[PDB]
């Protein structure tokens, strides 16, 4: 565990993560896929091998030692509104349960269902709440990567209102 776990907010490329593991926004067939997941691909890419997993799950492939946890988030185009929530509420947990099993000290994670698979909504809040819900029974130190200067801004508020 960490000796006093954190939630911070950096706006760069997560591939650039100075994490123990990576959480990959990917799609259910293990794609390279675009945004997120695409730069996954080009650093991590022997993590793409089996990494194919259902909606609402999460799946973690080494890369050499590193681990990349492939969590599915929902395409909000294809979901209801209800659906799509209850499945991007069910990725986090999966998360949460592999962050766990791996022992690791620190994940870096990308909010998911926020770009491509957004539903032309913004979710920030959606997405963050979920992470949230997930990853506060977890003792490793969170670092979540995004790319807009607001969204920093607004990640980092609502980081700093809970402390
Ligand atoms: C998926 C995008 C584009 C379409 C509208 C919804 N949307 C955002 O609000 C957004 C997401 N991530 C960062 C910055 N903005
Ligand atoms: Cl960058
Ligand atoms: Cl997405």
């Amino acid at each position: 565990g960490a000796m006093a776990p954190s939630y911070r907010v950096k706006r760069m490329d997560i591939a650039k993560n100075d994490e123990e593991c990576v959480v990959n926004a990917a799609n259910p067939r293990g794609l390279p896929g675009d945004g997120v997941c695409k730069a996954v691909y080009k650093k991590w890419p022997e993590s793409f091998k089996n990494s194919a997993t259902p909606v609402g799950t999460a799946k973690t492939v080494m890369c050499g030692t590193y681990p990349v946890i492939h969590a599915v988030g929902p395409n909000f185009s294809n979901y209801t509104e209800s659906e799509g929530d209850r499945e991007l509420a069910a990725a986090y947990r999966e998360v949460a349960k592999e962050v766990t099993r791996l022992g690791v000290n620190s994940v870096a994670i990308p909010l998911l269902s926020t770009g491509v698979y957004s539903g032309g909504k913004d979710r920030l809040t959606q997405s963050l709440n979920h992470l949230f819900t997930a990853m506060d029974s977890t003792d490793a130190d969170v670092v979540i990567y995004c790319r807009d200067k607001e969204w920093e801004k607004k990640i980092s508020e609502a980081i700093q209102m809970r402390t």
